[PDB]
């Protein structure tokens, strides 16, 4: 499929804060289409699907999150719970003159328009996850009793202390990306044991190879992007648990009554397909996309079948 | 009407050509609606239609022109023909992913939208010009004969040589804005009288009141903006009459045949609505508007009758 170049892309700017301006790419015209990315990515993570989207006729806004890229990065961690990154985001539509738009997330940014359509439902035409599930605050559980309980979860406590995860996600930036980016089948990581042998890359290459998904030259685009600003902002998204929980709360009992559309990706070890089993208990007018042989970075691992989902869903909910 | 504050809208960047971006406020959702000013002006001229006509349902985008605010100035004169600046806006449209747009200009910016109405058809839904009319290129008369002809138009001769006017123009910006931003009856310059008295503020006031139109605060907005890249880019579109002339002769014979609106000013003193006369003769679905009152700054001077006679015919015509 067509990819981007981002040198030939329209770049936009929006001040929501005094001292934080997000970024933005914008292709096409027709009903207004927001693309936010996850952790640790990039709007350039929707390449396959911002012209695919834009042919279809739909105007593609394709975020830089909040610390990452050309967006600002606040140094606060505050800055960067739920509750603050959702009203920026609504600040954002008003800015442009938007009474709605669609809502497309991946990974954390499934979760923040998840939370979107809960707390914004007005504001939002239509929302999509791709591999983040919507699952509703439990107000009897911590966010730390629900981690241990997952140990594929793990990989969050070495998250939480500012500072020790910058260090060796920042110490090879190509290293990193060349780790992180790559098929279910060609993965070197382990997330679930992270904590004990003490860092996310401690047992893999040190020159790893470069995955089927990408090439040199779109890595190198990563590492560019995170030459500016660092992995602080990023990481930051993971140092709100509670604050988030509880906010998350505020909210219980609501559904989600706005067209929806969650997808899948059957090799997606984190984030499984299981996770999502009862959406539809909460969000009734869901509708379903599921990617076979497709991991974590299904934007990239099976852009055709994504933009397939992704415009199919479109045209029959959106419009 | 509602105006705009410059540090609450959304600001786009597109590259048009290696050293050359083009910076635009953006505002609503919609058909695509691109508006164009004049000399010596701004995307900030357009302040009370851009709410305007977002809140009627368009998706606004005002540029900066060439020469002017954000935008890039190249240094070269020709630079800022006709040919170059039509051939840049419809890169600014490909860049953007847009098959097509609604061009709305205003003075020189009237000028270049009938000149993409003329060659780009395909690319303009429809075209409105504020007071500058469309005269087809005359093969038989240059455009030194065709100046020496209407002696209202004697200052271009001095806007001619790099350097001259640029010294005038800059050297009190404050002066030369509220010199020029005023209604008809508290006009201070004679455009008749230019190139023998030496200048185009020689006989007008050190300290000039402040126009009724205008503010202190949207005076020192132009002052501002004007120190970036001076007066050199602006006057460089006067500075291609020949290129022009012999570009818009390549044309001849063939009409505008998309919908089509000239809106002509009663006090205009430069433009006068006789200019239009016989614009049917060459473009057979055009529409008109006629402001009463209103001199050569229409979009300052009669903000609310502009906005009504372009909804009005952006709904019947464009949509
Ligand atoms: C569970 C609670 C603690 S939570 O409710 O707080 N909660 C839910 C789960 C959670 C966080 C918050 C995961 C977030 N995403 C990532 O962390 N992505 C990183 C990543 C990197 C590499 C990789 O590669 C692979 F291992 F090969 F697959 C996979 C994933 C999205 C939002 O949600
Ligand atoms: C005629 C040929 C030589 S031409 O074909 O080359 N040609 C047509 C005429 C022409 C230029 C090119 C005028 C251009 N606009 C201005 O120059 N605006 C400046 C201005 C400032 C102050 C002011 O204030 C007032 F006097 F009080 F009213 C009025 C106007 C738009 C494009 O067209
Ligand atoms: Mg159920
Ligand atoms: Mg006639």
């Amino acid at each position: 499929p067509t990819s981007c170049n981002p040198s030939d892309m329209s770049h936009g700017y929006v001040t929501v804060k005094p001292r934080v301006r997000l970024h933005f790419v914008e292709l096409g015209s027709g009903p207004a289409v927001c693309l936010c990315h996850g952790f640790p990515e990039s709007w350039y993570s929707w390449r396959y699907q911002i012209p695919a989207l834009a042919q279809a006729g739909y105007r593609v806004l394709a975020m830089d999150m909040k610390g990452y890229g050309e967006s600002s990065a606040p140094p606060e961690i505050e800055e960067y719970c739920m509750e603050v990154l959702c009203k920026e985001m609504v600040t954002f539509l008003d800015k442009l003159g938007l009474s709605q738009a669609v809502f497309i997330g991946h990974d954390w940014g499934g979760m923040l328009v998840w939370y979107m359509a809960l707390f914004y439902p007005e504001r939002v035409r239509a929302v999509a996850s791709l591999n983040t599930p919507f699952i509703p605050a439990n107000p009897n559980m911590s966010p730390l009793e629900s981690i241990k309980a997952n140990p594929v979860f793990d990989y969050q406590l070495y998250f939480q202390e500012p500072g020790v995860a910058e260090a060796e996600l920042e110490q090879n930036l190509s290293r990193t990306f060349k780790s992180l980016f790559r098929a279910s089948d060609e993965s070197v990581l382990s997330m679930h044991k992270v904590c004990e042998a003490g860092g996310l890359f401690v047992n893999s290459p040190e020159e790893p190879s470069l995955s089927r998904m990408v090439t040199e030259e779109e890595i190198q685009f990563y590492v560019q992007q995170f030459k500016k600003s660092g992995f602080r902002g990023p990481l930051n998204w993971y140092r709100n648990m509670e604050r988030n929980w509880k906010w998350a709360c505020k909210s219980l009992g609501r559904k989600i009554l706005i067209p929806a559309l969650m997808v899948t990706a059957e090799k997606d070890f984190v984030l499984v397909p299981q996770m999502s089993q009862h959406m539809e208990d909460w969000i009734p007018h869901l509708k379903r996309g599921h990617i076979e042989d497709c991991g974590h970075w299904t934007q990239m691992d099976k852009p055709t079948e994504v933009n397939q989902i992704l415009i199919k869903w479109l045209d029959s909910d959106a419009r």
